[PDB]
């Protein structure tokens, strides 16, 4: 399976641009535009980001570029982190999509405040790191997510995103 997939599924594709939580202008699978609270300047960032007159829209196989290059800019930050990539780098090809899957949803920064956990995670003690994320805050915001991400985590499987 894949992390698009993944993030398609945890996060959404949206095609319009639309508004953060934050309420920055975003698109694609939160690939954000600007912080400006001008659609204006969304469009702009967001045709300059496309490379057309997108008109506050793409398509899929446009979101999915976007997306392919903010994934390789997360990456490139988990290993600039000294904190995220020891794990990171220990971890396997199914269970590095779960952490980039949480970089991705609070970034490199509030990923590496989890010093426990990432220990764990790096230790081996799956149903630790996993008991533990349970209990984080994170996991209270966005349930569903973390339960597939924790059982990724856990299991080291797609299981998690086969049913849904």
């Amino acid at each position: 399976m894949n992390l698009f997939e993944m993030l398609r599924i945890d996060e959404g594709l949206r095609l319009k641009i639309y508004k953060d939580t934050e309420g920055y202008y975003t698109i694609g699978i939160g690939h954000l535009l600007t912080k400006s609270p001008d659609l204006n300047v969304a469009k702009s960032e967001l045709d300059k980001a496309i490379g057309r007159n997108c008109n506050g829209v793409i398509t899929k196989d446009e979101a999915e570029k976007l997306f392919n290059q903010d994934v390789d800019a997360a990456v490139r930050g988990i290993l600039r982190n000294p904190k995220l990539k020891p794990v990171y780098d220990s971890l396997d090809a199914v269970r590095r999509c779960a952490l980039i899957n949480m970089v991705f949803q609070m970034g490199e920064t509030g990923v590496a405040g989890f010093t426990d956990s990432l220990r764990m995670l790096q230790q081996k003690r799956w149903d630790e790191a996993a008991a533990n994320l349970a209990k984080s805050r994170w996991y209270n915001q966005t349930p569903d997510r973390a339960k597939r991400v924790i059982t990724t985590f856990r299991t080291g499987t797609w299981d998690a995103y086969k049913n849904l």
